[PDB]
């Protein structure tokens, strides 16, 4: 039953709100789930807990002396729908790797009955604009079974997406690290979905869902909760549920193959995002061109 | 004469365009400068060179076998105004630290007559949203004399700015790492400058300059050059020159002192960016509230 799924993507796109709401929808349809948080903040777990900031492990690393002294309650709590939030908080900002802190955090959960439960899914909210060895270390482990990239039809959300997929390449042979799909969290740029679908199959995956930009998200988040439990009757709530439907029923999980930057550049030149740069004007001043 | 200055900031704000244009203005007023690039791309050096992508060191690390075999020409070139561009390119995406690659790149320049020249300034274009030990490693060295944070009146450009400053704290005692100023690269949100000035003195520095969002930047960058050499007669060109004026004449260089997230949250609640969240509605459903 238990599948270990990572929610990768550039910082800012929609990871935390998407994942918390997906899981809420998933939990509404009877699935037992755990949410793991890796952002250098407590925001990734928040909406389920209704807490301003959940207590991170890195934060309780010094506030216990030794990490070994902590329990399951003080580090992880289940809020709405019995879905278990836990935050890492890597790093202590300026010295050390973010991801090496993340890794020792799951290793805590690895030597306790956290994973070993009647659980179906575990979700790893984590960034990857730049996917360095540090931020690519649950893929070193086999914590990264199913990888889903939240992105949008914009240069760097997408550049990031291709680079998260460059990291599946490296560890693809040595373990079950797969790319499940692509989530397009809407910017509202016209034929955005289309662009993420072009890029989806350019990479070999599909764009499993297109999440809209509904303002109800904002109304639910000032009550520090998910849209799922704020108004289940909301249109976006069923959009979020729809995602969870495709997640559980997902059978397409491929090892991707990245594209060159020229291939990403021409893709955005096709869809009209990037400019039709004249090579005749490059390197020249305004009084001539 | 030689001051070693870093241009820190969140990914996307304006680092590459700001720095290349600052240096171009600086070089127009007779200063000999070197531009160092650390973004996982060649974009940070581009506009001076007019090249689509400059040849990075990490890229020529395998395309030479041993890093020791490379020269000053194949790794660094001077484009317009004799200002010397060099790109690192860290990392090989998925394994290893970005910043540890950056460090060994400057160490190349450290054992060649790159620094030791008739140079006045060196500029380190580098990110810091999350400032980890890896991305905080020219501050471990004394490559980070003068740190200038490009940001805007928005949650994470600013969150980042405070966190770059949290990293000056750590290495402040053990070397000359200072915070020179704050550059506000305009979003156009109304009283944005004001917000970066509030945050500037909340941190102890000043907001040395307010860079506008002029579309001429776009017209100069399709000719893959700086606005300085595209149209010197442009209004934004003098804005960029103005920055360089304050840079050289800068005397204010402090060790900052970060603020709590509540202090950043209330600052944005004062300036109207963040919401006036009702505590009476938190944790409750729509049919009641
Ligand atoms: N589908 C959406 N519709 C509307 N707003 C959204 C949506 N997804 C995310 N957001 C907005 O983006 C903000 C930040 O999202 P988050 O997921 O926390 O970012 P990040 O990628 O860092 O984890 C949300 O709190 C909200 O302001
Ligand atoms: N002063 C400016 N006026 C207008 N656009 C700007 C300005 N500075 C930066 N930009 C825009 O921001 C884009 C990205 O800037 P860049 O400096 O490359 O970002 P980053 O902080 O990652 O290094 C620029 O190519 C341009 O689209
Ligand atoms: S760049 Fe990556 S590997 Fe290097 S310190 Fe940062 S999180 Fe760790
Ligand atoms: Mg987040
Ligand atoms: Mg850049």
């Amino acid at each position: 039953a238990m599948r270990q799924c990572a929610i990768y993507g550039k910082g800012g796109i929609g990871k935390s709100t998407t994942t918390q709401n997906l899981v809420a929808a998933l939990a509404e349809m009877g699935k037992k789930v755990m949410i793991v948080g890796c952002d250098p903040k407590a925001d990734s777990t928040r909406l389920i807990l209704h807490s301003k900031a959940q207590n991170t492990i890195m934060e309780m690393a010094a506030e216990a002396g030794t990490v070994e002294d902590l329990e399951l309650e003080d580090v992880l709590k289940a809020g709405y729908g019995g879905v278990k939030c836990v935050e890492s908080g890597g790093p202590e900002p300026g010295v050390g790797c973010a991801g090496r802190g993340v890794i020792t955090a799951i290793n805590f959960l690895e030597e306790e009955g956290a994973y070993e439960d009647d659980l179906d899914f575990v979700f790893y909210d984590v960034l990857g604009d730049v996917v360095c060895g540090g931020w690519a270390m649950p893929i070193r482990e086999n914590k990264a079974q199913e990888i889903y990239i939240v992105c949008s039809g914009e240069m760097m959300a997408m550049y990031a997406a291709n680079n998260i997929s460059k990291g599946i390449v490296k560890y693809a042979n040595s373990g079950s690290v797969r790319l499940g799909g692509l989530i397009c969290n809407s910017r509202n740029t016209d034929r955005e979905d289309e662009l993420i679908i072009a890029l989806a199959n350019k990479l070999g995956t599909q764009m499993i869902h297109f999440v809209p930009r509904d303002n109800v998200v904002q109304r639910a988040e000032i009550r520090r909760m998910t849209v799922i439990e704020y108004d289940p009757k909301a249109k976006q709530a069923d959009e979020y549920r729809a995602l969870a439907r495709k997640v559980v029923d997902n059978k397409l999980l491929v090892i991707p193959n990245p594209i060159t930057m020229d291939e990403l550049e021409e893709l955005l030149m096709e869809f009209g995002i990037m400019e039709v740069e004249d090579e005749s004007i490059v390197g020249k001043t305004a009084e001539e061109v």
